[PDB]
């Protein structure tokens, strides 16, 4: 039940990781390269990067306790994505749809 939520948790990336979402799904794979892009203000304005690389590796690593412990890191990898670009940026776009699937889904775990 605990397990199963979590085993709930692992498809909800399997959803967020496959083909038919990767065209909004790409910039939330791994986590921002800082160096390539010279971003060197992001470490300043997002003080917890997460992205779902992170999170596959920490359900992985069994560093969650339950869904709601998974689920707080997935909306900390949005919220990053609206605190740190500008509001009409591609990205904040993609974020939204992204996190449209993740809640559908994750409202949807059985209990
Ligand atoms: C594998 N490469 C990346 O993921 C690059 N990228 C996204 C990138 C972008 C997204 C949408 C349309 C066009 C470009 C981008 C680059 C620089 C600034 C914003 C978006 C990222 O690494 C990336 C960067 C930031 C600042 C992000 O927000 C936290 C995210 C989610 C990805």
């Amino acid at each position: 039940k605990v397990s199963e939520q979590l085993k709930c948790c692992s498809g909800i990336l399997k959803e967020m990781f496959a083909k038919k979402h990767a065209a909004y799904a790409w910039p939330f794979y791994k986590p921002v390269d800082v160096e390539a892009l010279g971003l060197h203000d992001y470490c300043d304005i997002i003080k917890h990067p997460m992205d779902m690389s992170t999170i596959k590796s920490k359900l992985e690593a069994r560093e969650y306790r339950d869904a709601q412990e998974f689920g707080a890191d997935v909306r900390l990898m949005f919220s990053n994505c609206y605190k740190y670009n500008p509001p009409d940026h591609e990205v904040v776009a993609m974020a939204r749809k992204l996190q449209d699937v993740f809640e559908m889904r994750f409202a949807k775990m059985p209990d």
